RNA sequence: AAAAAAAAAAAAAAAAAAAAAAAAAAAAAAAAAAAAAAAAAAAAAAAAAAAAAAAAAAAAAAAAAAA
């Protein structure tokens, strides 16, 4: 007879949005970069960001339609 | 002086009651009266009376991605 509770009722860390953390450390192709958030550009409600992920498939399948499991993907790249 | 054994094996034996013409009664309206194996012998399952079965449930997808 206990109730459930959400993390929206809680207090969440956000600073990983406001920094980078990566174990590659090469950080090359330094273009107009994956520029880090600060709290002047802190995220809001109702606001919009764009997002695009590129995928790769990792599964071998069978014929499956003829009158080893059906192929599914995984993520390869993300640009937000 | 018709005076018989007084019951094995749970023996064995009673009935717990009638046409009534007693008086001047014709010839089946019964509802059906109705026996044969035994030479290695007769042999339904499904669930069992259609006294009224309309019986295509629309379709159309121009095509993906994901640079
Ligand atoms: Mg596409």
């Amino acid at each position: 007879r206990k109730p459930f509770f959400s993390v929206d009722t809680y207090s969440i860390n956000y600073d990983i949005l406001f920094r980078d953390y990566f174990a590659n450390g090469i950080r090359d192709t330094a273009r107009r970069e994956y520029k880090l958030l600060t709290h002047d550009e802190a995220p809001k409600s109702g606001t919009l960001v764009a997002i695009d992920a590129e995928f790769v498939s990792l599964q071998s399948e069978l014929c499956e339609i003829d009158h080893i499991r059906p192929k599914r993907t995984a993520l390869a790249r993300i640009s937000i």
